């Protein structure tokens, strides 16, 4: 299972790639905000732009940035300006009526999107069934509401692979270093966490003593 | 999974193709004389056969058309006919004495087959068995009586995973979204629902949460 | 199991008395209000408690009648007065912080209480706990979302059985004849469904042949 | 698990009765008309009462007979007579809106009513609740539909052990050996078969040869 | 699990008594006959009640003789002379018509019944049902005819614990020391074999070693 | 299962406390400093007894208090003192040897005992050997070490299970709804959580759309 | 579930003691041997039981004295001695036809036996026949084979269960700390171990860490 | 499954070599120094080459040399020069966040690494997505700690199996014979072990006897 | 499965393989013994060889020989000259560290070894890992001390599955037939089995009545 990092934070993205585990990074409007708020800088499209950018270039992999437009049209429209800043760049989408239209469109126009805020293997069905590259399962929010979001990823996967469709799963919503563990388990593609979970992952203490 | 809409509704048709997940639709006679109804239009065989052309290019995948003829030499007529109308138009038979021995005949000539009003597993082997490409078991009419309509398409489903059949699967009379998420997880190659269905699929309250 | 009418209809109620297998109602203001619409009355106070009266006496059984209140001290005021409508009158409050203080307070006074709007073990745990008789899972609901209502159902009905909870679990948002079967199967209590399942349940073709 | 015929020959009973493993017999008009044909005596209402006596007193145990009626209050009626011809009698009534509102009817005055013609876990739900002492599903006839009989009587076993339900389950339409050995395995409290089964039973090769 | 002998060899009943786990006794004509050759005895009828009566008084539990009549009337009169030997003496019959026959007479009268050359389960529930006190399948000779006769006590056993039948099972026919284990983890009452068998049971490798 | 908040403040406890569910309380140091920080006065022994006897007072049931000793004499010293705080404290010790000299010892006095710090069923065992009325897996803990707690307290329940032991179960370090789901179904006594996760509990969107 | 050490160390004894976990001793010549050896004492019967006395009461709980007689009748003798000793003491035996002899007399004589050096499930069976109190498998020597020592003991625990025998179960040859959990978890009554292993159950990085 | 020698003995080495079933061997700083000794030479820089080249040499398979840096440069400058000493060399490196930087350049340089200290299954995904070609969860270890060492190699095992992850498995911390079997059926691809391991493999008392 | 005798009787070969399901034979120093008894010849080094040829011959498929030496250059050596008597031959060894070392130089000198006196998984694999094309585990000798012996196979065969190891299973030490149903459903590619037991697989008394 590869893994990404959820978050904009170019410290936090250079660490984890050093470790040469880093295979891409999801980041949202409000990821991107920490980043700037904690920089020296305002957020403008200009700034914007240069910081996927690099973060494109330092991961050397997939890099999600999420399009907030509500209509189809707007989202295509907004989906092709994300896509125009590294040809790295994924772009997210919702998993909405108008979400399902734009990821038609795009997809059909060899762009990749990443299908998030999926909670049932329903919407990660029609998400894939309009061309999704990706579809995001979050599995924190479910155990939120005190359902099982282990559940969710396992109903998803297992879907995937009976009707051996060609979407990739991302495991989403990451809130500890089991639901890293269930998700390579059940065959999810991608794992997709904080720095601290990530950070945890490699903690044990047995191995300490054994240094 | 492909997932396809039971009606004849182009409006509905319209709706669901454009969210990019519409592979095929499945009608009868009840159904288009309904489109018909909601319409100000008389139900002629010439504007018949329009309809059905108009959602084969609509959709721009299989259609099903049913007959309505009992007996098997006026059924292999019928069906004739109906496939006249489209390349994409796929036979609709029940699955009796008489549907068997037109669906041995249609599909020798070439033209696909549909059988329906499938009840049991063995009803469906016997329609593979004659040369159908896809075999109809009914969900929800099976709950209707008490009994889990589930375990038929599961016993279908296995059935001609066991036996290695190229017979295809199309869970029908759905009624609700598990009756969807549970054919994909079987294995089901398609589900025909109706547009209220297809509707609800979507929804879930933690994806509106996070817009 | 014991099962209930979801209804306000005095005609219904009877029909199914009748079949002497009617053993308690679940009200709520829409049902009610229905109730005097079809009939020529006005929704008064005082004709209100007049009906649920009726109800109580043509069932003879128990009746859950809603309150209304949102905040926990209105809703202790207008539960007490339900319950003092006729002692068949059980309580129904939502689920939430204000309906588990009033559910505490109510069961003090020796008051039963039904409560609803349950979407997760954890929400029934809690309500046990505060002190209701009765905790009623939504399983149509559920199903609405794409996820499997009676999996609520039987993590709700596990957890009070391996618990040793006294509180009875009442299978509710009943849609089709199989959410009756598995709710039976799996230890409900009770299941509480609308008139026209109710009318289902007895349907099988092999019963008509073989009459 | 107790033994009982499905015949009206006082012949079979007889033979079987010695074996001393009968524990009652069920019987319909037809078995009757075809044991008074036999036996080529008209079939009058003074030699029909006799009979079911003569049946009575030589199991020994108790002795279903079935009303005619399909209106509820001619079942009671009807119902009172066959329960008044012996004390061995149990009333047998199709599982029905009327059969249910004869069935609270007489089982409140008393009398024994077993609910036949069951074929969904629902109905023997329904009959168990209406007071039947007896409830009984048909296995051979859901194996003539292509559906597994067993899994039908399973169901209502188990959700009758489940729901801790004072009901006894009479398993039917008895056709091979097996069916037997699988209610016995199952849980069912009785079954009842032809004449021609019961011969079968005890029969094996080992055995002879072990003779 | 109680230890039964299959023999009527006063010196192997008294070796293996000595070591405190004999509970009872199986013996049948050719094996009485093998004990009176080994003397220069005659088998006549007060010789052999004599032998019985010792093998009684020296196992200290119950003692299996089999009848030799073919004729419920015979089996019966045969039954009532071997009881009368000894009160620790338990009839054994074979299950066919007449031995059910003389099974329901013997133990009407109090002498406790031992149904034996059982091999299916319906055989097994038939004695049960006639009044048997144990019931002896024969693991070993289903064996014989590449059958699991392990699955033939199996079924027995949880027909018999399902169905709450006073009678006990004797797994016979023991050819092997694993048969005993089989046995006893499938929850047979008693298990009967000969000398060489108990000879075995005791030994390994580990044991001898660990002396 | 009985629910308690793993926390030192007032303000929660009393809001919990008002919902009817809450069962008891768990402190430790830490949890007690950061309580007095919160209102901003001096921590002293005086205060330190005066606060703990509010928590007991307001929850109405067990409160654990930590003692901080490691040597058994100490620890013993500490536990005394702090029982006499109020009859329903509950002495926390660290499963440890010097934890088990010292929870004999407290035990055989009459003062409860809960072990903490337990991390594997064999700590448990032994705990409950000593006589801990209560023993403390820490879920929460296990899972940031990559390994599955629920895990561990499944172990530990089902020895406790198996071997009939007395000893009540707290799942402790509970970082989520669905740790106290898990708990409740593996048949957990009890589960002390923060109050954060105290309130998601209640948390659902079908309830909210609901009301 | 009890625990034990086997060992004839009265430091090592009151070490564990001292914890209020020891529930038993079990001892063998070659251990008490070392106990004088490492004193410098000499072995004399006086002595020696004077020794064992010492255990029995610092241990306050059964005590196992090995006898070394090889035949039935001088076991006996000196299992008489040994019970002498003191009222704890359990006479322990070789799984043989000798053990067996001197098992059955000696629990007659009302004297506790414990029979040990079982390896498999009939050995169980006959030691529980023959008056046995305890059975004590082997599994470290198990696995010093290549067998799956813990399923030595699986099959043991099952078929006492199954077969409701009274006597109690000692996992003995323990060899590490997993043994024991393993023993507890399969339902044993009974662990026994040395010293060592004792020290090492209590050992986790996480509870060292959280002190 | 390929076996291991855990040793720097050249004897050893020998031997196990001449049974044909030695695949590799894994070292170890102590494990040198421990050779060296017994042999009579202090290792230096090219003594130790030549042992190591004379390991490889004799097995004729992989042998893992530790790295002793902590910092990932030196790790990586030592990794490069054990590499070169032969080429059958694999760098052995610890996992942690500074053997993982060292991983991801010495396997890019074509070097072969062996991820240690692991023990969890999140560990082992990110030695593996580090370019890992071995990984080596420590069984022992883990059971001294009273958890399942064989479940953390079944977690590592399926999810590198599941991922389809390039990595092979080698279980270390061997302890017992059955630590081998359960490598082995766990799926484990290497096994390595100390020498008196090996030496009781081949132990069984019925291969004794059958000489 | 394939078909092996265990034998040197030309004759009893001859009438087998007239069955034509006789795929190889196993012969061992007293089996040839008895041919060469009851046959008019002595045993000499040209007779021996002969013999062997002609078995070969006869059978058209693999025989095994065993060899008597007990160190590994004389097994080889004894080995060397089996397969020169003809191709077919193949040597049998014993599991030891001598025959070990031997099959390690045979089979690398293209001769195929039959590892036998197998009573463990472990052993099995060190064969497996030696060289060996079959390991021979003996069934019948592990039931004689009480233990399951198709576990042995069972985890033979699976661990063989799982490592993909290239050796066959030979079911050795047949002592009846569901020995060879046993071996076969659980995978091993051959059992060997001695002409009684061959003559017991097709009896069957419904296939004789069948006749």
């Amino acid at each position: 299972m590869e893994l990404y990092l959820d978050t904009a934070s170019l410290e936090e993205i250079r660490e984890i790639a050093a470790w040469g585990v880093l295979s891409g990074v999801t980041t949202n409007p409000t990821l991107v905000a920490k980043a700037f708020a904690a920089k020296g800088e305002a957020l403008t499209e200009e700034a914007f732009a240069a910081h996927l950018r690099a973060i494109c270039e330092t991961v050397g992999g997939p890099v999600s940035a999420e399009v907030t437009a509500l209509e189809a049209e707007a989202m295509v429209a907004e989906g092709r300006r994300l896509a125009a800043i590294h040809p790295n760049i994924v772009v997210k989408l919702p998993t909405t009526e108008e979400g399902l239209k734009a990821c038609k469109r795009l997809s059909a126009e060899g762009i990749k999107v990443n299908m998030t805020l999926i909670f049932s293997a329903n919407q990660a069905l029609l998400a894939a069934r309009a061309g999704a590259s990706y579809v995001s399962p979050f599995l924190g929010r479910v155990d939120d509401i005190s359902w099982d979001g282990g559940e969710l990823l396992r109903e998803i996967v297992e879907m995937i692979q009976v009707q051996d469709l060609p979407v990739k799963v991302i495991a989403a919503s990451i809130r500890h270093p089991r639901h890293v563990t269930e998700a390579a388990l059940l065959g999810a593609d991608i794992a997709t966490m904080p720095h601290a979970v990530f950070k945890q992952l490699l903690k044990h203490p047995l191995t300490d003593i054994g240094l």
